[PDB]
RNA sequence: ACUCUGGUUUCUCUUCAGAUCGCAUAAAUCUUUCGCACUAAAGAUUUCCGUGGAGAGGAACAACUCUGAGUCCAAUUUUUUGAGGCCUUGCUUUGGCAAGGCUA
């Protein structure tokens, strides 16, 4: 949800001006991240 | 204005760290609370991601910038002079002292 939250919280800065709805905005980091953070925390489950 | 420290980088270990150890943020478990728990909150513990400090060990090139330490004044106002000489008493430790008056 959190995903989709960023996405909501990028294309609507990344889709003003002359720049339209369409799948050409890539401003993977914040997702990156989430899922990152993600893995730290099951890193020890699936290690342990 | 002459001389002796201390370096920096990297790899690793050990210990401390409730400090935004993290200008970022996970997960598990337990307990509590209400719902009726991914869509929910509290408290606590733990594990992870991965820090700062100190200590130690290796190995790479810099070695005295830095942090330190050891290492030109005679004219009013101070350090280039108002300084020296005479008289009375108390005692003289008979050398003279103390106070006052002087004279320059
Ligand atoms: O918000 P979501 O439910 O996740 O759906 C979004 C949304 O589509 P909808 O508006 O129809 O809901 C976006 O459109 P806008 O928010 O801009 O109006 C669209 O982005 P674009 O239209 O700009 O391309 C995006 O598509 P995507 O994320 O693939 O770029 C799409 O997500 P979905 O792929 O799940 O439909």
């Amino acid at each position: 949800r959190m995903c989709k939250d960023l996405k909501h919280l990028i294309y609507y800065r990344f889709n003003t001006g002359p720049v339209g709805k369409g799948p050409g905005c890539g401003f993977w980091a914040a997702g990156w991240r989430v899922w990152l953070f993600f893995m730290r925390g099951i890193t020890p489950l699936l290690e342990r």
